[PDB]
């Protein structure tokens, strides 16, 4: 009855919303449950910004699980007067100062986590991945000097990325952070582990630089089923993702699948899902297509069915 | 060439208005400025308030003199929404009695980011005004932290506690039995950057007809600048704000013009005054100060021009 999730970006609390569904969790339940659900939450795009502690990820499962998904009847009257000053929706702000007061009367991130969620009740345990700062940077050209410059992914993301020669990711603090509370503890007494289908770069890569998670991960008696967030089939075939571009890795189920790699050699894998009509072959990793849109949390549950399935858990 | 006045709260943002006006400073500018206004403003009611600093008479004034403030409600921005305090009420939070707007936000979000990177109030300030251009100098009375407290008999359990100034007025309203106020730092505090030597190379120093017990009086409890102006060259001319009951009740000071005045008393003593002017049909008389009754009434800003200038002519500055 234990499942654990490693999520980021808006696809992973979309995934977690699935979950739920197919076991009954938060906003879908009936009577109350029999299953528990586990996310480790990417911290990689947190940053200080403005005074204030900003947690994209944790916010957007929180507000995602919790029917508030940004905000419904939000504007954006803080922001325009911070743009007057010359330098985050104003119901955004309301959750940004609560945790930062939190965070500097000394709660950690878990528990400062776990006070926002009593307003929420997103029906699911939101451990960030660290209470330790690990913040993913990207390394680009600086064009005013011709620098080598690290630079926030979210700044990078909004203002240089296709404008700058960009080299390579640096996860900051990350080699001084350790496994945020119960998240090795969930990875290894869960009944199934599954990679939710979001940037694998930038948001679940970066829950695996988190000293202590990747060992977890490796030797969990768990299953662990991985899920393509590559979709084939769009009109002019799509694009390449731009984070995987920088590590210089195809945007196919087939590189993805490889990227995380084998828990039978040296990488993450038992199982990997990815989208029908689409396929990958890697060697000691069980693949399966199936359809993997996220079109509505019934389309999502038949997508965690399916993870299930392909582990042998019931 | 050079006005000093000392300000706290909504009045003394509009004798602000009323200084501009008559000198073409500010948003009154027609020609070449002539004059600089400097006002050394009160810090008394500051307070950390969800982990961002409010500067409250720094803001009236910046947000009065730059055409950014409530008219309604003389504080906090105009065209407010309530968007964030609305959601900190539903994350149940406290305090749930001080009205933060989403654009007063802003302000804040800067001034506390700025402080917490180890830039003093002088500077932020100053960065704060480069947007809204107040045409003066708004100099916080210190740099250093000089909180305002209210002694007062607690209505849950009759016990004694002291609160901050903005928890007395904002949330009680001062309807709780209040025994006194205690400037607490206000003997640890230096004078603003500055403040000395605006109120020392001043032609005039003029107090705003402000509060004179929370809004001018904690200004005068930091040691530097009741030196200067017990010591400055330039005539000092006090406005009467009587034509803040509370406060003058808390302290046992009757609510006129003569007794307000008194509570200031005159320089030639060990008082602050040379000079005080109070309404029309109004007496007060005070030994060692000139005073004089004109029309005090903040109706607009050549209404208070007017008055600025009865307050240069009882001076004989020009
Ligand atoms: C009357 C005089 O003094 P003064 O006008 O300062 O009174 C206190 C108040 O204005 C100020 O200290 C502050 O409290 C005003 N003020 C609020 N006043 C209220 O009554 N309720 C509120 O929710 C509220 C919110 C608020 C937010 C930001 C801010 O900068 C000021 C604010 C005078 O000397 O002439
Ligand atoms: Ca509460
Ligand atoms: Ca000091």
């Amino acid at each position: 009855m234990k499942i654990t999730v490693l999520v980021g970006g808006v696809g992973g609390a979309r995934f977690l919303l699935g979950v739920q569904n197919l076991l009954g969790l938060g906003s879908f339940a009936d009577g109350p449950s029999k299953h528990e659900l586990t996310a480790v939450v990417n911290i990689g795009d947190d940053a200080w910004m403005h005074g204030v502690r900003i947690c994209p990820d944790l916010d957007t499962c929180m507000y995602t699980l919790g029917g508030g998904i940004g905000h419904r009847n939000e504007t954006w009257n803080a922001k325009e007067e911070l743009a007057a000053y010359g330098v985050l929706g104003d119901r955004d702000l309301a959750t940004h100062l609560v945790r930062s007061q939190m965070l500097r009367a000394g709660y950690p991130l878990s528990q400062v986590t776990e006070a926002l969620c009593k307003r929420w009740q997103p029906g699911a345990r939101l451990l960030p991945a660290s209470d330790e700062r690990s913040e993913t940077h990207v390394v680009i050209t600086d064009p005013t000097d011709g620098e080598r410059r690290a630079i926030h992914f979210q700044e990078w993301w909004v203002r240089y990325r296709a404008k700058v020669p960009t080299h390579s990711f640096a996860y900051v603090g990350a080699d001084q952070a350790t496994a945020g509370p119960g998240v090795v503890e969930a990875i290894g007494d869960a009944d199934i582990v599954l990679l939710a289908p979001s940037n694998p770069v930038v948001s679940i890569g970066p829950i695996l630089q988190i000293p202590g998670i990747r060992g977890a991960l490796r030797s969990t008696s768990a299953p662990v089923i991985g899920y393509s967030p590559i979709i084939a089939g769009k009109p002019l075939r799509g694009m390449a993702d731009e984070c995987l571009k920088v590590i210089g890795v195809e945007s196919t189920s087939q590189a993805v699948g490889e990227f995380f790699g084998a828990r039978a050699g040296t990488g993450l894998l038992d199982g990997w899902l990815v989208h029908e009509g689409d396929h990958a072959q890697i060697e000691g990793v069980k693949v399966k297509a199936v359809p993997l849109l996220m079109t509505d949390p019934e389309a999502t549950a038949a997508m965690v069915r399916a993870g299930l399935d392909l582990a042998g858990v019931s």
